[PDB]
């Protein structure tokens, strides 16, 4: 009964005759399931977790320059040197400048110079590959149970968490009570998770194409990496300033991570906790419900009379839900219940949640039922006392 | 001779007869005047200084969200509420949520939302506007002394520094001993002042146009601001979010210095040191060297002869540069130089550093010339030892 008050919420109907039902998951989405003489459930995906990608590149996008030093030479006496020129950590540049008399040279020309800093990153991006063959889909399954606090009740302390695998064959589903149901799960995500790669940033993480991940202008290491100083191209946040042949400077081109997320702008997004992500992917499965079994159909129907505990309340789906407790001595027994016509005639309605038994003479009990379009009448109980609330729908 | 070695040195002589001449100042330039039995005079444009702009605007490139807290209600109980929407410090956004028995209301269906986070600016921009009329060019005059140390020195303790205003008339020059010149200097900028704003970034500052500066999609604060909260347009950086209708969350855009930088490309650049910037501006100005006077034309011409002290030079201009000693007893006098054929019998040169003139027994002394194109003969001295070094130009 975890769907009940959600909006985007499929209901889903068994193949007349055949006990096995195919449903499509996506978070933010709900699901109930129905199929004859069998428990309605409500299947809802938690969370989808990629377990361990593998760091493609790491794109460095705010930086320091540190340490700048410089080497010179006199016109016609080769081209200054510098250590660093070698450091890997350090970014170096040639260039000219005027020399003569006034600063050192006993020839007036253009002579050489070789300027390097080092280049420290601050903040880093970190592209990243996901398989689809290792996504652990979570499910939570809740079944229309009619107890008093499970209407909409996010807790998970209704429905039974199951931890699901496209390489994991067919899994299994003991839902306490019921017996057990499987699901035939498979991958089918939205786009290829090849030509996509897995962009973070501290917290808002997208996932972008593979090309335009690798073509960004910026230092970066290869994903294998663990030195985190040899960054390549650290040019593409340095600039070499010589504007009129007297010295050289080396500047910072500042953060990149605006930058970065008004260049995300089309991307996809994907929250994310950590680890556990929020992604987009219609996750399909089959369900088999021949294992899963009604749940006391070796009751009676109740005799005593009912009080409505809740007041009918419709849902943003027409269905229409109620709370009622039993007064009667009958103790475990079925509720009767029937959307019957505006004179008793006929039936026009049916149960969402199939079944409904009380289970102890003070603990309420919810029901759904999906009554037609205008008036019907929801008869609760029997002749004694017999409730006969009439509703009308859409 | 603080010229001398300088790529971009202007030569500016004297219009014949008028001691009048025009020359034309910038940062990165320097300009070698010459005028009829007038002593040869190097300008330089040290700096260039805006007196006190003021500030446009105020941008914030970086923000943080704080404080967040939000107000929702059951459905048809009319709209949510906060203190803070009224905060100019909080950025808030109104939306909708599924509600319905699993989250407290009775009813199902879209309940109202609003949510507010404190916004709180990190690191800003500072747009400026600047007048012509209040800009302080500072000059440096440097005469062609000869002086042992003054070649392309570039201390300053050899000229003359000469601060002006285009609203400061006609400014005079003090050259000690070589009397007084005249400087009429007039504005002429590059660009216009009005279109265009003075941007700064903690160290580099751009001159951009007016509007497009104020089109910036950045959160901001009239220039006459003293608060520093109530940013305008706060959302330019905050996004809000609310996918599947169960909450709604606020975003930063972060930093957007990068992004700066990378849309200042084709913007106008301006090094400046907390306030005293280096621009781009053809200052012209007029000379007016009437009261200016040659030096010690009282002097006889030396008999000793000299003595090369550092080799002949040729500079970035086929000037040639040379420093010579005096052994001769004649004390204060003028060195004999001319620049003469193959034969010794006709002139062919010029001197650029006009009347060289010994001023003490152990004291060396600079000289530049201007010899032709091809051979010619530097004749330093006087018979007895007649210096005859020969040179070979372009
Ligand atoms: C969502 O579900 C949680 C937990 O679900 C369990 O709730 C119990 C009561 C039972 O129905 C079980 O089958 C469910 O799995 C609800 O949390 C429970 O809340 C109730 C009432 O708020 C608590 O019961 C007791 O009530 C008496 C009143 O006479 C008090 O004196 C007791 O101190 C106690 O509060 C119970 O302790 C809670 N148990 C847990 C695990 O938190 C929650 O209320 C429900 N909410 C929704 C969305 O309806
Ligand atoms: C650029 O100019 C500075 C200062 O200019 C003055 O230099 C003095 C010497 C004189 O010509 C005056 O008219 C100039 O305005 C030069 O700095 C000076 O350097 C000299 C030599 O390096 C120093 O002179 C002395 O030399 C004797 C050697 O016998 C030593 O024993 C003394 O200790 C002393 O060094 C003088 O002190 C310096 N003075 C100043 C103000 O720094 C500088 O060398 C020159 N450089 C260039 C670009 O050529
Ligand atoms: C960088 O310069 C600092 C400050 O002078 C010095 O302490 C440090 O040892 C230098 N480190 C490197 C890598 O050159
Ligand atoms: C913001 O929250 C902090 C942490 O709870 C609190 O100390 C502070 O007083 C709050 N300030 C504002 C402006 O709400
Ligand atoms: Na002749």
């Amino acid at each position: 009964m975890r769907c009940i008050g959600i909006s985007n919420r499929d209901f889903v109907e068994g193949v007349s005759g055949g006990s096995w039902v195919d449903i499509v998951l996506e978070h933010g989405s709900c699901v109930t399931t129905m199929a004859k003489n069998k428990p309605t459930l409500d299947f809802e995906l938690i969370k989808t977790e990629a377990k361990q990608p593998a760091t493609l590149r790491k794109y460095c996008i705010e930086a320091k320059l540190t340490n700048t030093t410089t080497e010179s030479r006199c016109p016609t006496q080769g081209e200054p040197t510098l250590n660093e020129e070698q450091d890997k950590r350090f970014v170096c540049k040639h260039s000219m400048v005027d020399r003569g008399w006034g600063n050192g040279c006993g020839l007036f020309g253009k002579g050489g110079i070789v300027t390097c800093a080092m280049f420290t990153c601050k903040k880093n991006m970190e592209g990243k590959i996901v398989q689809p063959e290792n996504l652990e889909y979570t499910v939570v399954i809740t079944p229309h149970s009619g107890e008093e606090h499970a209407v909409g009740n996010d807790t998970g302390k209704h429905g039974k968490e199951v931890k699901i695998t496209p390489q994991s064959s067919i899994t299994e589903a003991e839902l306490t009570g019921y017996g057990t149901v499987t699901m035939e799960c498979s991958p089918r995500t939205g786009l290829d998770f090849n030509e996509m790669v897995l962009l973070q940033m501290k917290d808002k993480a997208w996932l972008v194409h593979r090309q335009w991940f690798l073509d960004l202008p910026l230092p970066w290491l290869p994903g294998a990496d663990t030195q985190g100083s040899n960054w390549i191209q650290k040019e593409t946040l340095v600039t070499f300033k010589n504007p009129h042949a007297k010295k050289q400077d080396v500047v910072v081109l500042g953060s990149q991570e605006g930058a970065m997320h008004t260049a995300l702008t089309g991307a996809t997004e994907i929250q994310m906790s950590s680890g556990n992500l929020l992604f987009t992917g219609h996750l399909k499965c089959r369900l088999r419900m021949d294992k899963l079994q009604l749940k006391g159909m070796s009751y009676s129907m109740c005799t005593g009379k009912f009080k409505v505990v809740k007041e009918i309340a419709e849902t943003q789906h027409g269905t229409i839900v109620i709370r009622v407790q039993y007064e009667g001595d009958g103790s475990p027994c079925k509720i009767p219940f029937e959307i019957m016509d505006l004179e008793k005639r006929h039936v026009l309605g049916r149960l969402i949640t199939v079944n409904p038994i009380v289970t102890e003479k003070d603990s309420p009990v919810n029901i759904e039922a999906e009554p037609p379009f205008g008036d019907s009448y929801i008869i609760i109980g029997v002749e004694p006392g017999q409730l006969k609330l009439n509703w009308f729908k859409k």
